[PDB]
């Protein structure tokens, strides 16, 4: 019924005030399998702690591909081209109706840059019949960037990305019996988590077609359904060849309701893990002007601008559930604090999604390292189980989360 809408630099709901305060929970719709996969009981729970803390929103992955390496989750939902897990699917139907007692919404992501979904590089692999190169075992992330980028100049790839894009929007909840297009429940269709242009060397010609992907994919999710809001996925300037005017210029369509930055300070190198306390001053100096750069833009767009995904690691980069986590906490502090200055003086900023939701989940492996059939876990299954992910006992996380969840609700 009540769809959230864009005015301006700010969501809506019912003509009222909608700001987010959210997490990201990429397995969400494969804890509503209703086989193995599974695990309804823990959702509702998950779903209920999440709604007690102030969450209001989850950022959820919609689709992966199956994939033979030992940094993606398996089972799959596409089993090769045109070939959907039906049975997966419906978790994604129990996932929207749980949402829906719970008055929470989500964004769906369609694709994955990275190879924890299979995502562009899995297509690729399908297309011309290699097997996928995990850049957790060759380290060739510029090779493997370049790689994910073929993607979008490949018609092949697109067709059957606009195949996917169909396959879900067009559903049917085979639960609840609404149509996807009309589910409120859902918030926003996305394009994909952190498409980028390329690697670091991408060419002028390589920005161009990327912008004109993004274009035209939100442009074909419209001609589905003209009414849900929809975005890219995009890091922001990181994940725009650090270049602003791509990511300008990839959403100025008016086709993209709203923007997304997310911010990997340690990725990036502004922060060591392993030396905190030296690095913190000069990475919160950079986060600050990242998140500054893009209110910026957000302004220059009249668009709001959600910081949907971002995380820092536990204290000395512990994998152990029972590490403090001080500088992860403090960078939130900041972050929210920030944040709800800028709302206070009426700028985009449009709230956020943690990185990430590990809840109730956990891990009894020595390594941290997911294998099938274990607990799924905020952090997907290339990451340790425990890096980024904040668990039930993060007593003191949580209480900031708690918080801000509720000092930015209108």
């Amino acid at each position: 019924e009540h769809f959230v809408r864009v005015n301006g630099g700010h969501f809506e709901l019912q003509g009222k005030p909608y700001v987010i305060t959210g997490v990201n929970m990429w397995y969400a719709a494969y804890l509503g399998a209703p086989n193995e996969v599974g695990d309804r009981d823990r959702l509702a729970k998950e779903l209920d702690n999440l709604k007690a803390i102030g969450v209001n929103n989850l950022r959820v992955l919609a689709v992966s591909e199956k994939s033979e390496i030992n940094s993606a989750v398996k089972p799959a939902v596409t089993n090769g081209f045109g070939n959907y897990d039906e049975t997966l699917l419906q978790g994604l139907d129990y996932l929207l109706v749980e949402l829906a007692k719970r008055d929470m919404t989500v964004v769906l992501y369609f694709n994955n840059f990275w190879q924890w979904s299979g995502g562009m590089t899995q297509y690729m692999a399908w297309i011309e019949g290699e097997p996928v190169q995990d850049p957790n075992v060759t380290n060739e992330w510029e090779a493997f960037m370049a790689k994910s980028a073929s993607f979008y100049r490949s018609e092949k790839a697109q067709q059957e990305y606009r195949k996917t894009l169909e396959k879900i929007i067009t559903r049917v909840n085979s639960i609840n019996g609404k149509a996807y297009v009309d589910d409120a429940t859902i918030m926003s269709w996305q394009l994909a988590n952190e498409p980028r242009p390329g690697n670091s060397q991408t060419t002028a010609e390589e920005k161009q077609i990327y912008i004109d992907w993004v274009h035209a994919a939100a442009a074909y999710i419209k001609t589905l359904d003209a009414h849900h809001l929809v975005s890219s996925g995009s890091e922001g300037e990181m994940g725009s060849v650090n270049d602003m005017q791509v990511f300008i210029d990839a959403h100025a369509t008016p086709d993209i309701d709203y923007l997304t930055y997310h911010m990997w300070i340690r990725n990036w190198s502004w922060f060591d893990k392993t030396k905190p306390a030296e690095t913190w001053p000069s990475a919160w100096e950079k986060a600050q002007n990242y998140m500054r750069a893009h209110i910026d833009v957000a302004k220059q767009l009249n668009k709001p601008l959600v910081l949907e995904e971002f995380g820092l690691d536990r204290d000395m980069g512990s994998y152990a559930m029972d590490s403090t986590t001080e500088y992860r906490d403090n960078y939130f502090r900041g972050v929210f604090e920030l944040m709800l200055a800028s709302l206070e003086q009426g700028e985009p900023s449009a709230g956020y999604n943690i990185w990430a939701w590990n809840g109730y989940g956990r891990t009894t492996r020595a390594n941290y390292w997911w294998q099938e059939g274990d607990d799924f876990m905020g952090d997907p299954p290339q990451e340790e189980q425990g890096m980024y992910g904040v668990f039930d006992t993060d007593t003191s996380t949580i209480a900031i989360m708690k918080e801000f969840n509720a000092r930015f609700q209108p």
